[PDB]
């Protein structure tokens, strides 16, 4: 149900200096949302993927591995609505592979579910 | 002064698999008899976890980082106190080595400090 008042929780449970490796698309933060995100959920997913492969699968209490994985579904979910509804053929260029802080990390995740709600040219220089 | 962990194992569980955790190794830990490394090694874990602690918000439920961290903390600085009041005098070899370990690794030279307490020939290396 798009549901975050768990990121919270995880960010205050990932060290503030941990640094998640994500492909940031180029201008996600001005260009309009089409243009990029379909590509942000499968970077996002690909990120994802990695990080929760850090953790143990705690069952009981603050489990990272838990929020994490809930996450990954729920971006699972996204990746087939975005991809089975794309634009043919999607060639820009390969996204910066960058480094973010947990809360950087998951406000750029948070914009991306933001953009979904409101999903309905791309230059740059 | 002797002396209960609230589960490394479970923080251990929830911390990231390469996260680098560092710590001035005192070196000869591996090797050298106790009462060589411990009040310094005490010390230095005692940093570490300063350290690291800043890197957590406090969660109140569910068992959180920093809650686990933070009573490892007090372990360590009723270790610390109990290695001070005792410590021989003016405690130098050589200063410690500034290295990164994983957490399981960290924890496990956590672990083995405090077992080597729960036990507390002269100090000679290379």
């Amino acid at each position: 149900t798009d549901n975050v008042k768990d990121i919270t929780k995880l960010v205050a449970n990932l060290p503030n200096d941990y640094m998640i490796t994500l492909n940031y698309v180029a201008g996600m933060d001005v260009l309009p949302s089409h243009c990029w995100l379909r590509d942000m959920v499968i970077q996002l997913s690909l990120s994802l993927t990695t990080l929760l492969d850090k953790f143990s699968n705690i069952s009981e209490g603050l489990s990272n591995y838990s929020i994490i994985d809930k996450l990954g579904k729920i971006v699972d979910d996204l990746v087939l609505c975005m991809e089975e509804n794309a634009p043919k053929n999607i060639s820009p260029k390969r996204p910066e592979t960058r480094s973010f802080t947990p809360e950087e990390f998951f406000s750029i995740f948070n914009r991306s579910i933001d953009a979904f709600k409101d999903f309905m040219d791309c230059v740059l220089s």
